């Protein structure tokens, strides 16, 4: 069969296949028919006709100029049309006959000129339109929109807008009830009218590389007056040369809009104000700041009633202090500068994200260091020296801790987790973590997910340091240098379905050391030098043989590299 086969009789990838017709040979039942790069040019009446269960079909680049009317007749379960990449030159007034389920449409690059003759009035299922890069140049929206009322998001990206009138969304402002997210990214816009969105209302507005200007983004927000807005994105990626000042005043004009989440996205841009700058998003209850540098200010700490901040991929010289009383979920990551964390006063964080950040911790893990008990969530994977001296005081409510390829200190002689009674995950993963102490894990009663891949252990032996974690789900021991397994290691993991011993310098294990994983579903064992010596073997090779499903990847001995399940002993 020519064409690739996927899944049979639902999906088919007859993709860069030279077809200049749409392919009769296959099953009638097909729900994905992807005809990508072949040669159609015209699209004639009843096109599909043998395809009655068609949920997605994808004509990206396949040189079609002309779609007649009912092209797509018989096609009443189609939920996604991909045109991207057409050439079309003329659509008949009912080229989208017979699409009485369709809930996206994509059809970027199909030389739209407008949307005021484009035939889709009719799909009232539509919940998706992607018309990015097209030669779009009017923001009117056509009169037939107002039968589009499911429609979610319109994609005008990459077209031709160079002004919004006041008079371009009369059709938008008559729906009460229209939920929108719009996208406008890469428009050449110099101006938007006063008052032209005065009682408009969109669920987000995406505003990525539009203006040439920091003097006319600030005229095009001055039009944007009146607009009321769950998501505002500003975006601008086209910095080259030296970091570019963002003017403190350039975003004053938000006052006039009703903003509840807010992003700046201001590639290699450098603030060097804060309080004036984000005085209009004072009340915004998502704040989000990507790629920008913040150097000469360093306190976000003032009274801003954000509850949800983000700040990532920035350059800050010095970990900026935050006291901010409304504050329940902190995303500080990938940022690079002042390579210290430093107190923070932030009661009802709930949820705590400073991972990928080579932040060294000199005393950890207490309230004193976040302004807050009520703390769930806590992530400093990716970090530098994290030095242990309290034992998570006024943090006994954590459930999730994540400490992966930080260096960790003073942790392992140690009982540290001792009052994380509701802790259900953790990772130690490469934490040049090196175990000694039977007693490291005590206190972990309800922990179900522990990972402590890529550390060690004293002799190379896994004592028994699992003896409390009940109610563990999921172990990872890969890469951690174990030469010898304690016979009674996994004896209370009756709950365990992964374990995860591979890449390990295992020659054997203890016989029957699996015996009581009741629960096991999912162990890997690979990587590991076995030895195929009988009776050395017999336990593993007899248990991995009738337990063959379980395992993953695939152990074998050194030597021959026969698979260990393979070996029969006598
Ligand atoms: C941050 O919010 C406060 C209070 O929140 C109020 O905002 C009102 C405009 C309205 O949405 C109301 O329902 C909401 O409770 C703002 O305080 C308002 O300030 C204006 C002048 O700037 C006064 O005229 C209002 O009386 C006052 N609100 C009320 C009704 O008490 C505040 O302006 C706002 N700040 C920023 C930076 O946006
Ligand atoms: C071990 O896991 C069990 C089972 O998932 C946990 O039992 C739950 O306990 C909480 C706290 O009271 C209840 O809200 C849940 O309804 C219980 N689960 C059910 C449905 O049985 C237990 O908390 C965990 N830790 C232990 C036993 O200390």
């Amino acid at each position: 069969e020519p064409c690739v086969e996927v899944v049979p009789n639902i999906t088919y990838q007859c993709m860069e296949l030279n077809f200049y017709k749409i392919p009769d040979n296959l099953p009638f039942s097909t729900k994905n028919l992807d005809l990508s790069f072949n040669p159609l040019r015209h699209l004639g009446s009843y096109s599909f006709f043998s395809f009655p269960e068609l949920q997605v079909l994808d004509l990206s680049r396949c040189e079609i100029q002309t779609i007649e009317d009912g092209a797509y007749q018989s096609l009443s379960h189609l939920s996604t049309l991909i045109l991207t990449g057409n050439p079309i030159q003329s659509l008949a007034l009912g080229a989208f006959s017979g699409l009485s389920s369709l809930q996206k449409l994509v059809a970027v690059e199909t030389n739209l000129a407008s949307l005021e003759n484009f035939p889709i009035g009719h799909l009232k299922t539509l919940k998706e339109l992607n018309v990015a890069h097209n030669l779009i140049q009017s923001f009117k929206l056509p009169e037939y929109f107002s039968n589009l009322t499911n429609l979610e998001h319109l994609d005008l990206s990459s077209n031709k807008i160079q002004s919004i009138y006041c008079t371009d969304l009369r059709v938008l402002h008559q729906m009460p009830l229209l939920n929108l997210s719009l996208d406008l990214s890469l428009n050449p816009m110099n101006f938007i009218q006063p008052g032209a969105f005065k009682e408009i209302r969109l669920h987000k507005l995406t505003l990525r590389n539009n203006f040439d200007s920091l003097n006319v983004m600030k005229t095009c927000i001055q039009g944007l007056a009146g607009l009321e807005v769950h998501r505002l994105v500003l975006g601008e990626f086209r910095n080259e040369g030296n970091l570019e000042k963002f003017d403190k005043s350039a975003l004053e004009g938000l006052c006039n809009l009703t903003i509840e989440e807010f992003r700046l996205a201001y590639l290699d841009y450098y603030l060097d104000d804060i309080i004036d700058l984000f005085n209009c998003l004072t009340n915004v209850s998502s704040f989000s700041l990507v790629s920008v540098t913040i150097e000469r200010v360093k306190d976000f700490s003032y009274n801003f009633g954000w509850q949800h901040l983000e700040l990532v991929n920035c350059k800050f010289g010095q970990f900026p202090t935050l006291k901010l009383k409304s504050l329940k979920r902190l995303t500080f990551t990938s940022n690079k500068g002042g390579n210290a964390f430093s107190e923070v006063d932030l009661p009802s964080l709930e949820f705590l994200d400073l991972s990928r950040n080579g932040l060294s911790f000199k005393g950890c893990c207490s309230q004193s260091d976040f302004g807050t008990t009520s703390l769930k969530y806590l992530d400093l994977s990716f970090n530098g020296v994290i030095t242990m001296s309290s034992n998570f005081l006024g943090l006994e409510q954590l459930e999730h801790l994540d400490f992966q390829h930080s260096n960790l200190k003073q942790m392992s002689e140690f009982s540290v987790f001792l009052s994380l009674r509701n802790l259900i995950y953790l990772d130690i993963s490469h934490t040049h973590t090196r175990v000694a102490f039977n007693g490291i894990f005590n206190g972990l009663s309800s922990l179900e997910v522990l990972k402590m891949a890529g550390n060690s252990f004293q002799e190379n032996f896994l004592p028994d340091i699992f003896t409390e974690l009940r109610n563990l789900t999921f172990l990872d021991l890969s890469q951690c240098q174990l030469e010898q397994l304690s016979p009674t290691a996994f004896n209370s993991l009756s709950s365990l379905q992964v374990l995860n011993m591979a890449s390990n310098q295992l020659k054997s294990v203890p016989d029957g050391i699996f015996d009581r994983l009741t629960s096991l579903q999912k162990i890997w064992l690979h990587t590991n030098p076995w030895d195929c010596s009988c009776p050395r073997i017999d336990y593993l090779s007899r248990w991995l043989n009738k337990n063959s499903q379980k395992e993953q990847g695939s152990a074998k001995c050194s030597g021959s590299g026969k698979p260990v399940r393979s070996i029969i002993c006598p």
